[PDB]
């Protein structure tokens, strides 16, 4: 095993190259970048440009998808189901991708924008909305389980 | 350099380890997590709970610290993330080089941060550039060697 410092530089350099080759967009958010790749492969959707802030992937049938992803360490850690801030509701559905400790897909779900809003909380500190990816959201009857589909593409 | 598939496995394995060691939390902010670890270790401070958004680390003497970090590879790289709360005692600025060794680090009182920030209307917050002029004096403390020590 190597030092923490080297590991960061190992990860940042690999991501930097993957980013120049056009497979990913940013190098700044590994879990989100991975989930984008995975949702792009599972749908053959097109990536947004970096400038498109309301959504990340557009399916060929039209759907605009905001991809939110996070690494989970313990399915029972309720505070770890917290997703990064949403600052625009101008999309058709979100895709929530929860990774385990291996950065393999633990659960993934397609949530209509309406159900996301219903679950969100506004925050003035961040100028956005906070959503917790609780089981009750993940198993909501208008949510699609995308777990095995994203495991079929890598991770 | 290598094949795309190997880079994915190279990045995924490195992240796997960083995450096992507790160095990474959500996976979206590697550099930020590390800078926090370094400032938490260079002090004996406590990490903020989920609800406390105004600061990141509380020192044993009380001080609440908002940590802002960037990898330095050019004024556009000195740009820090948006501040939307002034409810903290000082900011700790951590500039890494590409190897993630600490290149410059500085403890800036809230007053000097405010003095150096400018409000931005489209983002509804304040932006601070970690220029040398801030890093040197203005009554800010050099924390560079201190953060390199806990490395
Ligand atoms: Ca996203
Ligand atoms: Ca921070």
């Amino acid at each position: 095993n190597l030092t923490t410092r080297e590991l960061l530089a190992v990860s940042r350099a690999s991501l930097r190259e993957l980013k120049r080759r056009g497979v990913i967009r940013s190098g700044n958010a590994p879990a989100g970048d991975y989930a984008e790749l995975l949702v792009q492969r599972a749908t053959d959707g097109e990536l947004a440009n970096a400038s498109q802030k309301s959504w990340d992937i557009r399916t060929t049938e039209g759907d605009r998808l905001q991809v939110k992803a996070r690494v989970i360490t313990d399915e029972h850690a309720n505070g770890e189901r917290q997703l990064s801030t949403i600052r625009s509701w101008d999309f058709d559905a979100a895709v929530i991708v929860l990774f385990d400790d291996n950065f393999r897909v633990w659960r993934a779900a397609r949530v209509p924008a309406a159900i996301m809003k219903e679950a969100a909380y506004y925050s003035q500190h961040v100028r956005g909305y906070t959503v917790y990816a609780k089981d009750a959201l993940l198993n909501h009857s208008e949510v699609e389980d995308w777990t095995e589909q994203l495991r079929s593409v890598e991770q």
